[PDB]
């Protein structure tokens, strides 16, 4: 599923991400925009053999199990496939664990390079929330 902008904002707001660990909703929509272009089915292979999955591109090296990342962990205790669902609950719950691990949203390289320090509020402007 390819979300619309206001549509994803609303769903992320249904699931508790607005101001989670201090990050307003615009930060999370901005991050999804550049990680996946709002597509829950996005996947991308990393040079080390790990893979990023879903609308927030969560990595198999640490957070989910795909059966093909030697030496990895599965700290969210989920198969990576569950991160591709049109329902975003699994991605949201694992994101909450990631952003609380010490480095905040700097865990998402694309947030650091494309959202951090910008007018992220523009990503929710106009939306009925
Ligand atoms: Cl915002
Ligand atoms: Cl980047």
């Amino acid at each position: 599923k390819v979300f619309g902008r206001c549509e994803l904002a609303a769903a992320m707001k249904r699931h508790g991400l607005d101001n989670y660990r201090g990050y307003s909703l615009g930060n999370w929509v901005c991050a999804a925009k550049f990680e996946s272009n709002f597509n829950t089915q996005a996947t991308n292979r990393n040079t080390d053999g790990s893979t990023d999955y879903g609308i927030l591109q969560i990595n198999s090296r640490w957070w989910c199990n795909d059966g093909r990342t030697p030496g990895s962990r599965n700290l969210c205790n989920i198969p990576c496939s569950a991160l591709l669902s049109s329902d975003i609950t699994a991605s949201v719950n694992c994101a909450k664990k990631i952003v609380s691990d010490g480095n905040g949203m700097n865990a998402w390289v694309a947030w650091r390079n494309r959202c951090k320090g910008t007018d992220v509020q523009a990503w929710i402007r106009g939306c009925r929330l």
